């Protein structure tokens, strides 16, 4: 049993040693870099869902989530709120082409 616990702890540490960042200065469609396909050049593009599933997994499996991840997730939710809909404008701009 002690061995098994050690295995769990080692895998958990190896996985836990990771960080993220969601800040962005290109919040807008960077149109002028591609042709008729606006690029919303943003760090929260996959980071929101990755952090949500990560925090969900850790919580559901009773693992302490570091404060860095918790803060970034509290930001990620507020972001997702509007990111679910920015796709409307980007799709409209790309399809009108």
């Amino acid at each position: 049993t002690k061995s098994i616990k050690d295995y769990e702890d080692q895998k958990i540490l190896s996985w836990e040693k990771e960080v993220e960042d969601s800040s962005q200065d290109k919040l807008k469609q960077t149109l002028l870099c591609k042709d008729e396909n606006d690029l919303i050049k943003v760090n929260f593009d996959p980071s929101l869902v990755r952090l949500l599933k990560e925090v969900k997994y850790f919580l559901l499996l009773r693992l302490e989530v570091p404060t860095t991840a918790k803060d970034i997730y509290t930001k990620a939710e507020t972001y997702r709120t509007q990111i679910v809909a920015l796709d409307m404008i980007v799709d409209n701009y790309n399809h009108i082409k």
